[PDB]
């Protein structure tokens, strides 16, 4: 099949072996309710010494700044939130991405294919990075509709399930030690 599934563990040792993390969070984390163990999960993996931080598109979510809003909320320090724009030059240098109910937002046919419906608008250029993880629960299309390239690409796997499933389980894993 075109796509790669990985399991938790997979996802897991991902998370150990990278030094460097971007989240890059779209509608599909807050549908969810995934901003309180995502919090939790960053704030421990900061405690590991790695680098974490949040990269969020000026349009993701429903609402303008709706992701910015419910990360403070729940307790994300602003300090580690950061604008596409200020943000964008890293992916290359990013061993880790985790894309969390993102699509549009992460959408390398904006780049890639000049008859796009989303041609020339701009994405975060997360398939840049070394490793790619995607978090939604199927491969199927976000408000634009359309289909987005970097879930077949070479380093992206996907993680399929629902974001608050899958994020309080790898805060439990990772609260393990
Ligand atoms: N921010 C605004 O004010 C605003 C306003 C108007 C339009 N828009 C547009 O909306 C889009 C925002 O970009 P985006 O990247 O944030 O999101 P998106 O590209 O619209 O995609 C969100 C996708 O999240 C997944 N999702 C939904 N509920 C989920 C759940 N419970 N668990 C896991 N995944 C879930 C769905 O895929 P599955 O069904 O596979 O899970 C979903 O594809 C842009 O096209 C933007 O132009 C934004």
């Amino acid at each position: 099949g075109t796509h790669t599934e990985i399991n938790l563990d997979n996802a897991i040792d991902m998370i150990r072996e990278a030094n460097s993390i971007i989240i890059t969070p779209g509608y599909g984390l807050c549908a969810a309710k995934a901003q309180y163990p995502i919090a939790d999960l960053v704030k421990m993996l900061s405690e590991q010494g790695k680098k974490v931080r949040f990269g969020i598109h000026p349009v993701a979510g429903r609402m303008p700044g709706q992701l910015n809003v419910l990360l403070a909320e729940a307790g994300v320090p602003y300090d580690i939130v950061l604008e596409m724009d200020e943000i964008n030059h890293d992916f290359p240098d990013t061993d880790l991405v985790l894309v969390i109910g993102a699509n549009d937002t992460v959408n390398s046919a904006a780049q890639e294919d000049p008859n796009s419906i989303i041609a020339g608008m701009p994405v975060l250029e997360v398939w840049k990075s070394k490793q790619v993880i995607v978090m939604k629960r199927s491969l199927g299309v976000g408000y634009a509709a359309v289909d987005n390239p970097i879930f077949y690409k070479p380093n992206t796997a996907m993680l399929l399930g629902d974001a608050k499933k899958t994020c309080d389980a790898l805060q439990a894993k990772v609260r393990e030690s």
